[PDB]
């Protein structure tokens, strides 16, 4: 069984692709012709959210993914939708304003830390019943 | 061991993302833009931003590649896996000569991204109504 | 049996984690606002160092499984811990001076083009197995 952990990852993948629509149609807003991603100041803000987003995702996806098979895969699987909401806080926060990409960002940054943290335990104790 | 295709898409998509970093690593000697800037030249400008924009999608590919794979055929996802690595070789020597010529292989590779995802939503969908609530779409 | 693959991925997913602090760090150093990424040699070093990391993470990731389901574990381990060390060369030479990141490069780009071979050897090996031919006849 690895179905909710299967779950989230479509899910995930899904709003990665989502922030990705939404650099594209910033261009068409903003008259930002590729390959340039600066000149309109929002504009740069969108892009630069969908990137951050787009650069930590295959972070998550180990960490996720170690923690449900090393540990559990409900609570993971828990904090793997607590994760995808952070980073809807973060995308939406930060195209607006700066500063509003706080919350979400936080919210993001303690999952992953948990994550990494009940990963990192249960390959530990895994190991040590050997 | 049912994943040895899906091994296989993986390593050879690999190896063009591999491909596609090595090309940046020459246009920058080509065109002389000094590390770390990554302006100066358009021709320098297009490959970089084209390699940037393939190399983002790769972590979304893979984790719909499997997925696909696992919960509805190893085979179509395989299949279409290849169509996709092709797709990014037009995408990215299409976008190298000229900014619009990029998007044949670009509407492809994303085309086909996006039946992947479908095809994983629903096998990972049928696997859950059969396991916690004992309905499976079978007849 | 996947465990020493699991662990590798943990440090190095703490290891990438690292870096993305030092560029926060960098940003409140030479006064680098968000959304900006330009505007200070050293923060471009650092910023530039960090990307291209976290872009070749999940290619050195897949290599690593790869090559440890189908190859061998504990090889694969090994490699990816001097792989990990590669990358820890590769940043902190970077960020003294742009020229200083080209030994980390090498023995990464090493390492990762070896993974991808032993991976391809591992997966038609095991691809044989359903032909019923195994290179334990080697052994
Ligand atoms: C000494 C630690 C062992 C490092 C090898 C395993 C790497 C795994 C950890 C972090 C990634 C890189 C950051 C390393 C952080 C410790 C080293 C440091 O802070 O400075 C290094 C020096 O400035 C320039 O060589
Ligand atoms: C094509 C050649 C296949 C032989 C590869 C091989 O030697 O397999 C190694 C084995 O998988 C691990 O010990
Ligand atoms: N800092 C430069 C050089 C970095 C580096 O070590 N390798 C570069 C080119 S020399 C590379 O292979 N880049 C792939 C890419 O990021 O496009 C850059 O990121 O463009
Ligand atoms: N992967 C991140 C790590 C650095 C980081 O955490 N930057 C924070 C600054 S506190 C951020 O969210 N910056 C917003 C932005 O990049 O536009 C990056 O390279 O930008």
């Amino acid at each position: 069984n690895s179905i909710l952990l299967a779950a989230v990852s479509i899910l995930s993948a899904c709003q990665q692709s989502y922030f990705a629509l939404q650099v594209g149609k910033a261009r068409l807003k903003y008259k930002v012709t590729p390959p340039a991603v600066t000149g309109s100041p929002e504009f740069e803000r969108v892009f630069r959210a969908q990137q951050n987003c787009v650069e930590f995702y295959p972070i998550f996806i180990i960490t996720l993914w170690m923690a449900g098979w090393y540990f559990n895969q409900v609570f993971a699987t828990c904090l793997g939708l607590v994760y995808i909401y952070g980073r809807h806080l973060y995308f939406w926060g930060y195209s607006e304003a700066a500063k509003k990409r706080i919350t979400g960002f936080r919210l993001s940054l303690g999952i992953l830390a948990l994550l990494t943290l009940l990963g990192a335990l249960g390959i530990a104790n895994s190991f040590l019943d050997e």
